[PDB]
């Protein structure tokens, strides 16, 4: 229906905002674009779904997520990623891997003090419909 698709469009809307915020962060810049083949050239193959915020940001209006689940399994990805591909003791991994775990962290932070758990039923149960 047309309310159903004005759920949505609020979804769409508080999703953009989130990761607005979670791309302004200065701890999160290395996460804002995709990894680039001539910074990092075997970073395709070791990782085989390459996610960032400003994907996040084109899967949003593509109406690729109708519900928040959906946008946290990309923010796990993005963060999943980085620890998979950073692993070692190294001061730089480190660092990369605990901005990471900062990104994720945030915005599950972000999510349980403004999404109403009513509004995310209702976008599960519109789903589960389709
Ligand atoms: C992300 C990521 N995952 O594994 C690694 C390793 C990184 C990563 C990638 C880059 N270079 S980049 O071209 O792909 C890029 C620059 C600016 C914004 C977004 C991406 C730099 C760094 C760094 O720490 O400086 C880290
Ligand atoms: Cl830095």
């Amino acid at each position: 229906s047309m309310q159903e698709e004005d759920t949505f469009r609020e979804l769409r809307i508080f999703l953009r905002n989130v990761t607005h915020r979670l791309a302004i962060d200065k701890r999160f810049r290395v996460f804002t674009k995709p990894v680039d083949p001539d910074e990092v050239p075997d970073y395709v193959t070791v990782i085989k779904q390459p996610m960032d915020l400003s994907s996040v940001i084109s899967k949003i209006d593509l109406h690729k997520y109708l519900t928040v689940k959906d946008y946290l399994r990309d923010i796990d990805l993005i963060c999943s990623n980085a620890l998979e591909y950073n692993p070692d003791r190294d001061p730089g991994d480190r660092l990369i891997r605990h901005r990471a775990c900062a990104l994720r962290d945030t915005a599950y932070a972000i999510i349980k003090e403004e999404l109403d758990e009513d509004f995310e039923q209702l976008c599960e149960e519109i789903q589960e419909s389709r």
